[PDB]
């Protein structure tokens, strides 16, 4: 066997199929409109048609060879597939673009390919590709914005042989409106054509009207009808880029936001220049580091057994250098990964002080740290990466003259990004196994003693 | 009886009223301007009206019958009936689109038929039609695009007409600016005349222009206002696409933001090709499984009373294969059902593991998960749908060595739908009854010695 | 005083001074740039400019009689307003508006009325009117969107003075593109050149363009700058108007969405299309009652000390029926009046049942409830408005079986609009004042008994 | 060393720099494009290239003088931030962008600067820049805007370039769509050469389309091209400008929205008019004395060490005056300045009442309350700001009959701007240092006496 849609396999044909999807719903309505395309490359035309029935076929074996989850496994038995299969809408469209109306090219002539019109009904792999794409790809937005200019293309393109089609009907050249005559040497050339045919319907769908005026009721109603699609559905799209380009300006747009509202709120509140200055530093470090992003908001719609997974791999380059995770228990890192909340602050920022409550545990994931004296200036430790303070506050401990107090203050030399964990936090995950705490407070008394 | 405004009849009669009153909308305006409309199909024309009439006539009783809620309940008594429609502005309304006006006919020819202009003054019975389709029809986007291009191509028809009686006020070809001379033979053809009038209108609206210039000073301010009609209104109805296009997408936009989101922290934090495929994989099965909205956030607008059942005849299928509910107590499955968390887990997702706090209760929905060795591959037991676990570490039990530990892990074969019950949630719901957490506790001793 | 902005006076000031602003904003760029507007009408032009610098005076008077809050209080010290007034940009502008430049008609001519160009610098007081409009009037959608359509018809007008002026500039008639010779008879009516003006300048900011094409260069830059202008500012104002239209359909499209979400997930979920059609049903009457908003949500950016007196105002039509508040303590409903959560039951809903957690009390609104039988059909008490249930199972009652149990079951008989009030808070509020409370459990114990 | 790229000298550099990238970016293709534009000014193109490119050396030399920040710390070391510079890809870009192809002048000609065309690969610079200014400037609107205006310019400036050069390539006046001949004396000028090819770009992105359509095929290809570039990325720009005019009417619009909301509650419910009329005062209040916003939802977004500093610059003008703060510990005062909820109330409002809950203390920032009598008018003591009240039912006192309980009733002449401080955070903030309390309790003794 089976293809498991889940894998890359699966992707990789959905291209393959998308292919010769993208080529009937391009090609045959320009090949039946067209008539000189569809004479004059009918050798290429012939081959490629046959391919994508070929590719079409191979399509219809692999739905049958897709597995399914039934009880969250994948489906592996063939029969159960195909009753799979043929039971859903899937296969009745399968069979209709696969239906042979080639055979009528003997009775309707070579000059009718809109009998592989059928053949878009294989729509739903293509839609199905994108869908996938969009989702797996790296560039959604790229991704997104040429999925909306390749319905764009396509919509002028029928439209393009739509026109042509009714010029053909009315008669080429029997008035202004309609395409002139094939007869004329410049204008009967299929390059002119249908390059012709495109900058009518780009003038019509985008409501330009640089073309001639109708002339016939047929042609006034027709005009009328494409100028209202045009309006509308390409309103539809051209918005959907609009919303496209939004969700791209999404988060720098939200961070502007904040900074400009605090920027409003700074200079109605007359609030110094020193300060303001300083606030506008910090979200020029926000941005430029790449922090303006909160890794809890995005990550808290993965699973949290795959948020997990995400975290580990993430803060491993730190939470291998912390003396109490991954080195006694080597597993209680899972417990408190999920909880341990990214910090930010300033250099010069104090994160702690003496004397305040100690509700809250801190790992130096990065930045230096100082272990300072109280005058301001005298740094007595630096605490740089992998580095653990704030801990002895959280712990009951014999001998503490200062409980729930701060023994030292700590503050930032530069940008530090610290995980801050709180008391209760460190409180409820060392219940399960205490062979940590022992050394935990090992270090609080040596600590607190000196 | 009375007509009950919520049942099926009064929906059928809305549609049945709503065909005259958009017959009305569209015709009366076109019969007015374009005088040879109304005289030729003079016959059909009044029998149409007529039965416009008829069926204004029957809205009318429909409303004096039609009741209403008083104390939430539904008004039967006629009188009150009567009082309640002749006292609400819509009486007004319907008498004044009821007045005999066609009685004019007779002063003024039966070449003015804007004397059934009165006959719009129902469009709110036509509103409410379209107010309730939407509530009511499984289709509420293509019903509301449907409603935007019938409101398109009303007020286009309209302006069609405008410029017409415009024309005829002004002398058809006084100017070059006028629909032309109608004594032309291409231009004087009622199909001719309409077709052009609404090629002018959808020129004129959607702002394309490609329109002879106005030559007189009416001709010009008309242009001028009917542009800035054409602006305006255009934007609103076209721009009222673009946000029904977009509530189209919300759910699939939401979704693919999420993982856009995603994919950039992985990106930007070098997570692992693995670790990303796995989330990929994640939301591709949470997409082409339906899983990507939380039936919670839906929901939460229902009734608590109504979203119960809701969740009942959604969840029965598996509420009843549990030993729990609907066996013992039989009716303490609702007391549980609104908080039965639904999650989703990956194949190979630890749900349980020996040694953590014990608060949640799961019931398999759907999947196969394992009662698994902590080798991690040799299979205990395999708990298929209907199965509960994860209830055991919930109680007080004697004789447990391991208390608020979980007795053995839980892995997940396959991707499992299950429902999170917390302990507290059993706890607190369990407190009426314990009926059934005596064979509750029954299993779980037998587990606990075995 | 003085005139206190928050009171009637200052409004209707504020709109007696936007008519001259306005006035002054539309005409003296119209009689700068159409010569014969200021010479023909010379006589009304004097009078109305004379009697809006008058007005212009007044409001500067107005300025200074306009108390302003320092401390939250209104200050009514002359001397300090006028210093007020001085002090800010307004008294600079208002001078700089005022400043007598019709001397400069002493020089300049008669036909040099764009020296009184300055008073558009009032401009302040007009927006000034128009955002108290906004916050005071009833039909805020219908006020913005008059404002926005009068931006366009400024912005418009402005556009077709500087054509004119362009075309005085470059000579009337010296090529295709600026405005046509004035001594045509038909262009050189001042209608005829207004409204021309108009005409051009709708069809270039609407980007309409079917207009002649520029011959000089001035005039391309000038065509190309107003395009631009057309595309960015009219963009910007017509998409005021779709956001404002979106504004409008928020509160409905909202709840649509809800629905369609809701509808969305019952078809997924194959739910019973008899609970598909109660939900649309309680959808339907949400809709047609005007339920779809909560007061909540809406309230809750109102004060507390209003909040609660919107509340009172609207809810003592059932407070007053009710036996504990406005009865006992008098005082006691506004205790409970900003928790009393209101909630709607649909025909047949069991508000309560025997043996169930008793932690809400119910006020009924609106709706007919029934203390039934547990059977489901034997009605034992009917309650009507002003009726309350759910209250002996709050209190600490002597002699009660059952504790902490409903005594009967409360059905809904029709739609019923109840006030949940919690236990926790019923507790709370009685603390301050058990002179309520002694009659409560009067009947408490009356209906314990019985 | 270094440059600091937070300081003031990196964001000057950064416009120093932007100067010669916009140029190069508007005029590399102006010149390559119009030769006679290379020409004429060639004395002047090229200083302005030169100057251009030793400014890309300068700009250079800063990006190895530019310090980045590992661990925090500002990078000093020269050797360092050469590496760091050369290992991203901005050295490369650098390089590229300063590779001197000015000797193929010598090859190619003094006609072909297009040679300079890899000029524009420092266009990162300039970004940066604009990123930087809408990050540290006080208008981000009015910058945003004039960026998108520069964005139209640029586009639409390429385009009339590409046009020319279109026309150049098939030929000047070969046919009705290429530019005219140059050896017409009007259509020769350079000026009117680079006019009427942005009147062209501009009809032509603007979708305007008053330009003599295409003739060949070549000629059809671009203009469909061109029409749906101006279409898509005009769209995406002025919708950008929309998006931008949106959040520039944020605040306001959401300020409006709940006034109408409360609005359509107020007249729904038929709240009195003098209600109404007060709830509009009170809005009208928050309007005009700028109180809309939230300083809370605003600035939670800063650190709340930089947040501390920001309410401290605010707030020190009243916390100086209160009693309790900056007077006895002078540090307190920022344990509890982050939890000071900042209240408004009106002119008559009661804010405290005799035998309520006292769990608030209130702190006056502005405004005049009034310790009045029960009566209701009689006003015992006035309370200006800095003054404090409601603390005394927040703590333990002896001899207190009233516990728990208001021993006054406080009203506000005027609006009072107050800052609420609840009773659990003053307890949980004077456990630190309670000599603050002992005076606290003085104060509390002294006023329960008497
Ligand atoms: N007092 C003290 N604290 C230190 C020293 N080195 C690191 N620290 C950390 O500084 C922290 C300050 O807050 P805590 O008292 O909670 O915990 C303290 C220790 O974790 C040191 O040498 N002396
Ligand atoms: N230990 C054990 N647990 C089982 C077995 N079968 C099912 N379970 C469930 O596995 C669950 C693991 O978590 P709990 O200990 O809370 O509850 C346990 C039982 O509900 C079994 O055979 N042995
Ligand atoms: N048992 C009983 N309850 C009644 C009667 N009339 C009104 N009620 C209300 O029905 C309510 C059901 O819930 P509670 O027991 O909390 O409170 C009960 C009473 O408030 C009655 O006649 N008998
Ligand atoms: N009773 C009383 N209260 C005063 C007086 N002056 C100020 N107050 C304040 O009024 C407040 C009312 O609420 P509290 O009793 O909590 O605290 C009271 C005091 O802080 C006074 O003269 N008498
Ligand atoms: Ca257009
Ligand atoms: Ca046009």
């Amino acid at each position: 066997v089976v293809i498991d849609p889940s894998g890359n396999t699966y992707y990789n044909w959905l291209f393959c199929i998308t292919l010769p999807v993208m080529y009937n719903w391009t090609m045959v309505i320009a090949r039946a409109c067209f008539d000189e395309l569809q004479s004059d490359y009918l050798e290429y035309w012939l081959i490629l048609d046959y391919v994508s029935d070929i590719v079409y076929l191979i399509d219809m074996f692999v739905r049958t060879r897709t597995g399914y989850l039934e009880q969250g496994l994948l489906v592996k038995e063939e029969l159960k597939l195909i009753n799979k299969y043929k039971s859903n809408l899937q296969f009745k469209l399968d069979v209709l673009s696969l239906i042979p109306t080639d055979l009528l090219y003997f009775k309707l002539g070579w000059n009718y390919p809109e009998i592989r019109l059928n053949r878009l009904l294989r729509f739903s792999r293509m839609f199905e590709f994108f869908q996938r794409t969009e989702t797996r790809t790296n560039y959604p937005n790229i991704f997104r914005i040429s999925n909306l200019v390749m319905y764009i293309v396509i919509i002028i393109h029928w439209n393009a042989c739509v026109f042509y089609s009714i010029s053909k009907a009315i008669g080429f050249g029997n008035d202004t409106w309609v395409y002139p005559d094939i007869n004329d040497p410049e204008f009967g050339r299929l390059a002119r054509k249908y390059v012709y045919s495109l900058y009518w319907s780009t003038l019509t769908l985008t409501t330009i009207g640089e073309t001639p005026p109708p002339v016939r009721d047929s042609e006034y109603v027709f005009v009328v009808v494409d100028f209202l699609i045009g309006v509308l559905i390409f309103a539809t799209i051209v918005g959907n880029i609009g919303s496209m380009i939004s969700n791209m300006n999404a988060a720098r747009a939200e961070f502007q936001a904040r900074i400009d509202a605090i920027k409003q709120y700074m200079h109605f509140r007359n609030v110094s220049k020193d300060m303001e200055k300083r606030v506008i530093k910090w979200f020029d470090y926000l941005w430029t580091n790449k922090k303006t992003v909160d890794e809890k908001e995005v990550l808290k719609y993965l699973p949290d057994k795959l948020r997990a997974e995400i975290a580990i791999n993430v803060h491993l380059d730190t939470l291998k250098k912390v003396r109490i995770f991954a080195d006694c228990e080597a597993g209680l890192l899972v417990e408190l990964v999920l909880k341990l909340q990214p910090q930010v602050y300033s250099p010069g920022d104090y994160i702690c002080k003496k004397g305040d409550i100690g509700r809250e545990m801190y790992i130096i994931k990065e930045g230096k740290l100082a272990v300072v004296a109280d005058d301001g200036v005298t740094q007595f430790v630096v605490l740089s990466d992998g580095s653990y303070f704030g801990e002895i506050s959280i712990l009951n401990i014999k001998g503490s003259k200062a409980g729930n107090r701060r023994t030292a203050n700590i503050k930032s030399i530069g940008y530090s990004d610290l995980f801050c964990l709180s008391k209760d936090d460190l409180m409820e995950a060392l219940t399960e196994y205490p062979d940590a705490k022992t050394m935990l407070e090992e270090k609080g008394k040596q600590i607190l003693m000196k």
